[PDB]
């Protein structure tokens, strides 16, 4: 698919800026360049590019209905390509710290970054952080003239924060909230008491919406120059909902859908992560079911993972997912419904962006 | 200097700020706001302050000679507190993952963060991020209408990519250049042939100088509208010199002050950095002290650190630390006069700035 092609391009675009800036303004040697270069490719190239095409797609449907001159289209899908692989590389940095925390083997087929035969875990920690520095770095370079600079900076760091915070509560899901305690050490849970609903959507809020739905569609706006034709509020609602969505297959993923497939290998049920599906279960299951669980919940043990798994397949858990799924997809409608009074293309992307996330098998 | 307790009390607000915040933005729980209050304090507070407290020393230079309303005289003394702030929180957020990377075990006197009694490495590297994370959001919020806010932020963000990028240089310090390849597994120097000044001299450049002493001091002119007024060069360079030196007594202290005074237990000799002693070392040593330091260097083993400051001992290094100290008298004082070409007060300032430095025992 051309296009995507042309996403990529930019990102060899990106890089050779930055490498060739280490090379000139930083007195790197040309190995470490290299370091960087393959560690640039490794977290940033292999995935799905939903959250950087967004903002492409986006941006195309602007322009389509739009006046401007063909310079003018030009630098904004040029700024497109680069707000997108401003959020890749978001993602990537999200991701390698991500992998450390979780225990994690396996990302987007390879083995995770800090296990790449010659990383050690103690440069990934930093190399994790030079791509989150990577982003800002892009985002002075390239749009240190444009409008939308300050709003797309600001949005960048709330989004970014709003992330780390949600992986607190993803980190910590485990814990007794009543435990929680620098001060002691920390005892995993017994009672499961906080894997309800509510603390379930409030990690995931935090942890994936804003960054992955929220920032791409904003960033089509913003470097379209258009956030004043839609309704900010409806942007907002909608890609909570559809990102939440997201976090959900995601953990449903985590369980069932095959390495091989995947890319990557599954750890929450080795992490007692409070999951979709754990929470789904302890919601429905019986006396006997919540004791079994409870006795082999978070244990890397493949025997114990392996008891979980068959209680998730008695439970029927895909049956509530296929519930839960059309229950979204009337309230995704809905929005995009309403975003067509304002914005009918605006309307439309997000049309896409839901079709392709509804039907990704990752 | 009751300019201290303006600092102090300025954080008192910004933790405020920040926890009320989480609480009506975030959807934060007492026990997370409680954790996030106490490695706020831990990671925060109990330092020498030095960095903060340059940047509100920078400011009250600038008072002290021009005259304004009070108003506008604590709306720039207020500005420089949170600037300071914003630079304490960057160490903070470098010292957490640092500590982890490093693997150390004490920080000011405490264990570190991610030893904690009940703090998790997995959750420590993400409160090292939330950190970072918050020193933007102070930016955005108390520095919102300021006209130095681009310059800041942008400043900001160049400080730090360096930083993480000298943090690099540090961190695979003891590895053959040549053979620094993400796919093979990486055995440790063994010919020590990159401790060099030069190299060196460019770790402690990137990791060290652009945040200790640039950032300081450039942000004290930010907020004090005053860039214009200094030779920026002159800045720069004095910045990078005691940068540099600055670490070197780091170095020094790493092996030469116990932990009762330091603060910190050692690791350099343990995890085979390129410290100032080891390159100070390998330019002096003979044959047979060389061959006894490859012997005994990059090992945990106490004895084989044993024989390393052994043999650091008999090259009387203390002796040239000394040289190397009264040479940076010189060029300081050098740079400090060319200061006082345009801003006999800045060069005050920094002056200050280097007197503390000269003389701190940490
Ligand atoms: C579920 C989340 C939020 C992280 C996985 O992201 P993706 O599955 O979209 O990762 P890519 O491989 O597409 O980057
Ligand atoms: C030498 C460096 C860059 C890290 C240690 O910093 P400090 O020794 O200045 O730490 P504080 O306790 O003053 O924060
Ligand atoms: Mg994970
Ligand atoms: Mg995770
Ligand atoms: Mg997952
Ligand atoms: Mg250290
Ligand atoms: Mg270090
Ligand atoms: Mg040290």
């Amino acid at each position: 698919m051309a296009s995507m092609e042309r996403f990529l391009s930019v990102y060899d675009e990106v890089q050779a800026f930055l490498l060739d800036q280490l090379q000139s303004k930083y007195e790197i040697d040309p190995n470490r360049a290299r370091y960087l270069r393959i560690m640039m490719d490794t977290t940033c190239l292999g995935g799905k590019y939903f959250r950087g095409m967004t903002v492409v797609n986006v941006a195309e449907g602007f322009l389509a209905v739009t006046q401007h001159d063909e310079a003018t289209k030009e630098r904004i899908l040029h700024d497109a390509c680069v707000g997108g692989w401003m959020i890749e590389f978001l993602q990537a940095h999200y991701l390698v710290e991500d992998d450390i925390m979780d225990g994690s083997v396996m990302r987007r087929g390879k083995p995770c970054w800090y296990r790449f035969p010659g990383v050690t875990t103690q440069c990934a920690i930093n190399d994790g952080i030079i791509l989150k520095s990577w982003t800002q770095i892009m985002a002075w370079h390239y749009f240190a003239d444009r409008p939308f600079l300050k709003d797309l900076l600001c949005l960048f760091q709330k989004v970014d924060y709003a992330t780390a915070v949600g992986q607190m509560y993803d980190v910590t899901s485990m814990c007794d909230s009543n435990k929680l305690d620098p001060e002691v050490a920390q005892p995993m849970t017994t009672d499961f008491a906080e894997f309800t609903p509510a603390i379930y959507k409030r990690i995931v809020k935090y942890k994936t919406t804003f960054y992955t739905y929220l920032l791409p569609l904003v960033m089509g706006l913003f470097v379209s120059e258009a956030a004043a034709s839609v309704e900010m509020n409806l942007v907002e609602r909608v890609a909570h909902l559809i990102g939440e969505y997201f976090q959900v297959q995601d953990d449903v993923m985590d369980c069932f859908t095959p390495p091989e497939q995947l890319g990557k290998v599954g750890t929450d049920i080795e992490d007692a992560k409070c999951s979709w599906l754990a929470v789904t279960f302890l919601g429905k299951a019986n006396a006997a079911q919540v004791a079994e669980f409870k006795a082999n919940y978070g244990d890397k043990d493949p025997a114990k993972v392996a008891v979980v798994k068959r209680l998730y397949s008695e439970a029927n858990l895909q049956a509530d997912f296929a519930a839960y799924e059309a229950e979204v997809v009337r309230e995704v409608e809905s929005l995009i419904e309403q975003l067509k009074v304002k914005s009918p293309t605006f309307a439309e992307s997000v049309a896409v962006v839901w079709e392709k996330t509804h039907k990704r098998k990752k």
